[PDB]
């Protein structure tokens, strides 16, 4: 590690991740919930944005838990029973899970002070798993996370374990915790502006 | 302020303070005996020190939190079933937590060093802190919704895939230390 390296790459590294934005957006492969917070962060002088998401659920098959897979469903907005009955309707071999993750926006920074103030404010708007990924040569990368999430196995093999109460339970809370996702994504992009 | 040289502030005392607090922690057995071995190593090395961490984790647990049981080892079904038993009110879930050490520093290069090590060897999340402190963590987390207000959602014929799994995490919790504490001698110079 060289230090102050990726302070004196910065412009270069923001000129670059811009350029992969600029095509991500027009190829519409950006979760456009996220859109205008991604804006919003590359627009602050010190900071630029990199690979991205806004939250998601999904019902996908896998052979062990962690090893990630298969998507049979895969949502970045809150679920219908309908949906997910259509995706489990498709399993045929090992785990099928249905999961619910956090958004996680990675971020790069000018400066050490820059990023940590970052992390502070992205924990205050309710990203607690907030912190300092990676400081290369190239750049320091921030990540900005949450601590919700669910697993739950809903069966093996081809044979399903769960029926439609528990299923329509486990939907309600997905969606609950999809909406907090959506919420606090929100309040970051209307804090955002204090970083200058 | 942030000095490179200076990552964690006042080292020397910090890791008096936090050599005195792993003593107390193993003479009453309140360390997880699956980390006692890399943190005494990283202790070992001149510029580190470890304070607030835990091995793997099993938990049932209630929130609107209350623990109904707690476990750092391999869980039996029984013992599983019975805390799940206790249940009365809210979410009731079953949790899987990776081991997670912090680590203070002398130097943002050792930091880094740290960082990167960590990452080589499984603990994927492993990050620089703001509290600044390195904390080393895995990947292999479970949050399995079990029921609510004091309704059970699942049987146990279910609950037994689930410990089963929880199990084989524990396993690969213990692989992984295993390896992180036979490289951490390459931060030493």
């Amino acid at each position: 590690l060289l230090y102050m390296r990726f302070t004196e790459n910065f412009e270069r590294a923001k000129k670059e991740a811009l350029m992969s934005l600029e095509i991500a957006l027009r190829k519409g492969e950006v979760d456009e919930d996220i859109i205008p917070l991604l804006k919003k962060i590359n627009s602050i002088e010190n900071y630029f944005t990199t690979s991205s998401c806004s939250g998601r659920i999904s019902v996908m098959e896998m052979p062990h838990f962690g090893d990630k897979a298969k998507w049979l469903g895969k949502w970045h907005r809150e679920v219908s029973l309908y949906e997910v009955l259509e995706a489990i309707k498709k399993h045929r071999s090992g785990q099928l899970w249905f999961l619910v993750r956090s958004p996680i926006l990675h971020v790069g920074a000018k400066t050490l002070e820059d990023a940590v103030k970052l992390v502070n404010l992205a924990v205050s708007c309710g990203f607690k798993y907030s912190n300092i990924k990676s400081i290369s040569n190239k750049k320091l990368i921030v990540e900005i996370r949450s601590t919700e999430r669910m697993d739950v196995l809903l069966g093996e093999n081809g044979e399903i374990f769960v029926g439609e109460e528990y299923l329509n339970k486990i939907v309600e809370i997905a969606n609950d915790q999809m909406r907090r996702f959506k919420e606090k994504l929100k309040r970051l992009e209307s804090k955002i502006n204090a970083l200058n």
